[PDB]
């Protein structure tokens, strides 16, 4: 309504329900009605006026297998992001959890739920450059989406923003990355191997025996992460063409949709 952009929702529209812990993330409701989940800003930690502008470009992206942005709450602080509500949380605690005892199916089907939403993403040439299983959702049917698409951009904590920094994704980046700050497609790329990796290891830590400094050295020595146990060697084959340290032999993610379905097909 009047005072609001298409990008912008009422935070008065909101109805708060329960704390999904740490911004801070809140379940609620939409106009009574419509389940929502609200992440509110911590001040100081985000680029927001660029943040704001690219919520505009992100509100026009819209896939199945992709976490929705509804808008964000900008009059005021902390400022809020109002997104589609995941019930199980995050991928990275959902596949700790031994509980669930999944089928290789199961993990196959989470690796197709991303790879799909990638695809999407690379339709429209939007980077992700931060894939990694914490930073995917899982819903109340035991979809994955891809979640905090783009968001690494605004971050203003320099030890999140450069190989130079101590929270840098170290262990999802490719060598040219870690050597050059080369973003691409094909970092995502790479970074998406490393999630497969994840998501077959029950979520443990890529390189988890190694520092971020070693493992560096590992990858730009030429060596690479290894078949988790739950991977046949078709699911293997299809992580590690992820990992060529030439770039561009890298596949891209409609081929690797398609390898995945091949692979479903077959197993
Ligand atoms: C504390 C606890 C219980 C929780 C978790 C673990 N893990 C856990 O799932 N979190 C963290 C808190 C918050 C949660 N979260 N975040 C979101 C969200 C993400 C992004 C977002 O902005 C976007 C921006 C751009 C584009 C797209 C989205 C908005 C969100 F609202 C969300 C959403 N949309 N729906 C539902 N949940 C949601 C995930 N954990 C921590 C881990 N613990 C393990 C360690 O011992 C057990 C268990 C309990």
């Amino acid at each position: 309504g009047l005072g609001y952009g298409s990008w912008e929702i009422d935070p008065k529209d909101l109805t708060f329900l329960k704390e999904l812990g740490t911004g801070v993330v809140k379940y609620g409701k939409w106009r009574g009605q419509y389940d929502v989940a609200i992440k509110m800003i911590k001040e100081g930690s985000m680029s927001e006026d660029e943040f704001i502008e690219e919520a505009k470009v992100m509100m026009n992206l819209s896939h199945e297998k992709l976490v929705q942005l509804y808008g964000v709450c900008t009059k005021q602080r902390p400022i809020f992001i109002i997104t589609e509500y995941m019930a199980n949380g995050c991928l990275l605690n959902y596949l700790r959890e031994m509980r669930h005892r999944f089928q290789t199916q199961q993990l196959l089907e989470m690796c197709k739920d991303v790879c799909e939403a990638m695809e999407y993403l690379e339709s429209k040439q939007f980077l992700h450059r931060d894939l990694a299983a914490r930073n995917c959702l899982v819903n109340d049917q035991g979809v994955v989406k891809v979640s905090d698409f783009g968001l690494s951009r605004y971050v203003l904590d320099d030890e999140y923003t450069s190989s130079v920094g101590s929270k840098f994704p170290v262990r999802w980046s490719p060598p040219e990355v870690l050597m050059y700050s080369k973003f691409s497609s094909k970092s995502d790329i790479w970074a998406f191997g490393v999630l497969m990796w994840e998501i077959y290891s029950l979520g443990k830590m890529p390189y988890e025996r190694f520092t971020n400094s070693e493992t560096a050295e590992h990858i730009a020595q030429g060596l690479r992460l290894y078949r988790p146990h739950l991977a046949s060697e078709k699911v293997y084959t299809i992580m590690y063409s992820c990992w060529h340290e030439k770039a561009d032999e890298r596949p891209t993610f409609k081929i690797l949709l398609s390898n995945i379905l091949d692979v479903m097909d077959e197993e």
